[PDB]
């Protein structure tokens, strides 16, 4: 099965999930960095702005519902989000799976009330959900209905006219349609993250970071590729980028010259121009030009490590092997 996704100003990409009966919508982020799957909840307080503007699961509207009520708090690098948890059946692009997801009773107005989507659906492995709760991909393979143990990521660059799909995902396989020349695999450092070994980061010809090897954090809910603090101090330095509260601008007319920031992964360079992961939206030098690479401590187990989000994403066509923990990329077409 493959879904649809939305592309809102190349920072959010979501699609459609149905809960419940009859069928309760759903925008979700399709997130490899998390585990969980979550929605706005009905017994959220509209004291929450953003639970006033989100679709909101309602139980008692649901005759495939399931009580449990243990209590959960997901955590993510930009926000947290907190409910019990719930089950019922979820509809993910043809396939059905009976899942249990957590209701969010407590939906921060920032950063939430700038979220496009109303929850998420964590692609993660067990081994990272809270409250050891069965990850819906490990629960769809149950099923042994999809042909391969794999999903795949397809992120298109922002577009002004609705009628170019803004992204799409694969479940059970990849899409030739969207990706051109073979893949090259990478084998996962240890499963349960998707993560993988990244044996250096060069801008432009000077390999002057993550020498001696780091680590990758292969996330398609994360937005920009990010870094530790210094990392990115020192790349954002090379770039003569200055540092603002949420991100990094470049004057904008500086933005097309910027040089080429490559990663090395298993061994083969991706290399990302300026025109990659610059939001040049003008030319003039009297104009700041966000930079699509942040600055993101993550912490253990998981970090130190880098983190390939969107913006690479939206350049590689990503695979996520589920049967052999390895990742694939390819050139997205
Ligand atoms: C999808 C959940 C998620 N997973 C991971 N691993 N990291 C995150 N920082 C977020 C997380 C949390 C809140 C918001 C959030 C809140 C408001 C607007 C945008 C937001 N984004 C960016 C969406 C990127 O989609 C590809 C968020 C991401
Ligand atoms: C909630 O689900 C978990 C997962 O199986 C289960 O162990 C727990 O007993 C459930 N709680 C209730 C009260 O339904």
């Amino acid at each position: 099965s493959s879904v649809i996704l939305t592309n809102y100003m190349d920072t959010q990409y979501y699609g459609e999930i149905g809960i419940g009966t009859p069928p309760q919508t759903f925008k979700v982020v399709f997130d490899t960095g998390s585990s969980n799957v979550w929605v706005p909840s009905s017994k959220c307080s509209r004291l929450y702005t953003a639970c006033v503007y989100h679709k909101l699961f309602d139980a008692s509207d649901s005759s495939s519902y399931k009580h449990n009520g243990t209590e959960l708090t997901l955590r993510y690098s930009t926000g947290t989000v907190s409910g019990f948890l719930s089950q019922d059946i979820i509809t993910v692009g043809g396939i059905t799976v009976t899942q249990m997801f957590g209701e969010v009773t407590e939906m921060p107005a920032l950063p939430f009330m700038l979220a496009e989507f109303d929850g998420v659906v964590g692609m993660g492995f067990i081994e990272q959900a809270i409250g050891r709760v069965t990850p819906i991909f490990d629960n769809i393979i149950s099923q042994g209905v999809l042909k391969e143990d794999v999903f795949s990521f397809y992120y298109n660059r922002d577009s002004e006219n609705s009628q170019s799909l803004g992204g799409q995902i694969v479940l059970g396989g990849s899409d030739p349609q969207h990706y051109e020349g073979n893949f090259h695999y990478i084998n996962l450092i240890k499963t349960g993250v998707w993560q993988i070994q990244m044996k250096g980061v060069s801008v432009g010809s000077s390999t002057l970071l993550c020498e001696d090897g780091c680590l990758a954090l292969v996330d398609t809910g994360a937005s920009y590729i990010s870094g530790s603090t210094s990392s990115i101090e020192k790349l954002m330095e090379a770039l003569g980028a200055k540092k603002r509260l949420f991100d990094y601008v470049v004057k904008c007319n500086e933005g097309p010259t910027l040089p080429d920031i490559s990663f090395h992964l298993g061994g083969k360079e991706y290399t990302l121009t300026s025109a990659d992961y610059v939001f040049q939206e003008s030319y003039s030098s009297k104009k700041l030009c966000t930079l699509a690479i942040h600055a993101m401590d993550i912490p253990p187990p998981t970090g130190p490590t880098w983190a390939l989000g969107a913006t690479f994403i939206r350049k590689f066509y990503t695979e996520f092997d589920r049967r052999n923990n390895r990742i694939g990329f390819a050139l997205a077409r």
